[PDB]
């Protein structure tokens, strides 16, 4: 019910999630998740605050995918053109 480890599966060897308070300017943190094994979302934040999220994928040789996203909690923001496509799901 938690999550099983998948060493070098059909997906990426492992994904790296780094986040840090962009409004509180603090230290970053790392969370490795090998591909999309399940729904994993980091919470514990609050409305009116923006964090920074960077998902970098790592392979057997290191350095794979690099994605930058905006972070928010119970607030409606996350500006980055995330709503301009037809059809859902």
């Amino acid at each position: 019910m938690r999550g099983s480890n998948a060493p070098q599966p059909s997906h990426i060897s492992k994904y790296i999630l780094r986040w840090r308070p962009k409004n509180s300017v603090g230290r970053w943190k790392e969370a490795t998740i090998p591909g999309h094994l399940n729904s994993y979302t980091i919470k514990g934040l609050k409305p009116g605050v923006v964090y920074e999220g960077q998902l970098i994928s790592i392979q057997q040789y290191g350095h794979q995918e690099v994605t930058r996203f905006d972070f928010t909690t119970t607030s409606t923001s996350t500006p980055g053109s995330r709503s301009h496509h037809h059809h859902h799901h």
